[PDB]
């Protein structure tokens, strides 16, 4: 529906997702930055029964940076909300964790925020 | 990847995390929280590195849970991001972001941040 | 210098700061949202000797939401960087912690991001 | 506010946090980290609620440290945000954001996030 489609964030990354009736999110992610290449599988969940007011729809998805081409031994999870309308938007904040030794654990997680704009005409 | 990830885990709050790890990187299972606007199990989905590095690094992973089942809907979603550490006392160290569906006016206070540690030992 | 002055974020909040030679930041903050009113004291620290390349200047500051008018029993810390030039900017990500009982501790911290634009002509 | 905040604290990493709490809400002291690009003490400044609620809520506080002294400059700053809990075994539970000075091209990977727990007991 509103979430299903093709999106892009401020970095130029590509986000193609499909929203299922049971609240499931599946698709592929293509990052424009970092030790990444081509498409990576993504999986998430969303509130399939949001508030009818002016509230956004809570959702989230994960991407392990490993495919048949590269492995950055890391995973990112995006958490945010879908805001519908003429100009659909997905505002997120993310956590990127890397696999590290017990000694380097304190510096294993980066935090950021991505804003997605919908395309798919 | 000798993933001992599969199994039933518990966090410091007493929440029950049940997961199965697929050979290709998929994570699936149910989540039951001991705190907050929730009851019974909620479906969760995630991904993990099905080929961690040879050194002694943990296995990166993450998963999400929209807080809605047949009993309630807290109009929220939580994503956990972290790493699995195998061994005698296996553990999953994570940090999470909980986003609530809100109006544009309240978007600034829509996301909580925390951290949970899961072990295979009772709450 | 570059940091010293008056700033505003996307929410309409007011940030008046002075950068000291020893890396100290002092000033007042006025929030446009939340259980807040008037001016609150702020204190921070910044990298007083940044890289001469195109890097930003690392900095941070804290505000306890308590003054002679209100007390929201909370404190926010902003962490980010100052990016100079014609259009000065301060990109931050913040953590807002509230005082809570041990039972409600898991939901004591909100996270967000504020972008500041400089004014003081 | 019976602030037992003042004193020397240590975190799970072995870092030493020394602070003095002013009657009006100010926090000042030095910070020494056992990990990372750092050595010796670094000046820190912060604020805390000098009038917490009457119930059993913790005392909200926060502080910053730019990582530059006479020995090194890691071109970074860390802010800790959390709450003080008094009692037999006093503790300061916090979460932090570490921002590195970077170019616009690397801004997306400039901030690390974690959490530290400070107690008055040796490392
Ligand atoms: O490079 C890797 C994998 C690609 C990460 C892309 C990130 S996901 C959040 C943000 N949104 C995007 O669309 N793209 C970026 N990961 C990685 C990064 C840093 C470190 N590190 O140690 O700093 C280790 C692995
Ligand atoms: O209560 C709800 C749903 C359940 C959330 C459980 C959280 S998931 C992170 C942490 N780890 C656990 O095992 N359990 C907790 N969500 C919610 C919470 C707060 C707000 N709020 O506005 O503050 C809105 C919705
Ligand atoms: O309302 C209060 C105090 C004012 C907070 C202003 C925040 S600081 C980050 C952001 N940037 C701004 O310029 N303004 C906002 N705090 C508070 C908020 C929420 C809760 N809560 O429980 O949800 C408790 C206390
Ligand atoms: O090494 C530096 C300076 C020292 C940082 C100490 C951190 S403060 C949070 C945590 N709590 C502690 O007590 N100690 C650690 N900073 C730095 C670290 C990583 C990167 N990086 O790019 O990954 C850049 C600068």
């Amino acid at each position: 529906a509103g979430i299903t489609g093709t999106w892009y964030n401020q970095l130029g990354s590509t986000f193609i997702v499909t929203a299922g009736a049971d609240g499931a999110l599946t698709g592929t992610y293509e990052s424009a930055v970092g030790n990444a290449e081509s498409r990576y599988v993504l999986t998430g969940r969303y509130d399939s029964a949001p508030a009818t007011d002016g509230s956004g729809t809570a959702l989230g998805w994960t991407v392990a940076w490993k495919n048949n081409y590269r492995n950055a031994h890391s995973a990112t999870t995006w958490s945010g909300q879908y805001v519908g309308g003429a100009e659909a938007r997905i505002n997120t904040q993310w956590l990127l964790t890397s696999g590290t030794t017990e000694a380097n654990a304190w510096k294993s997680t980066l935090v950021g925020h991505d804003t997605f704009t919908k395309v798919k005409p």
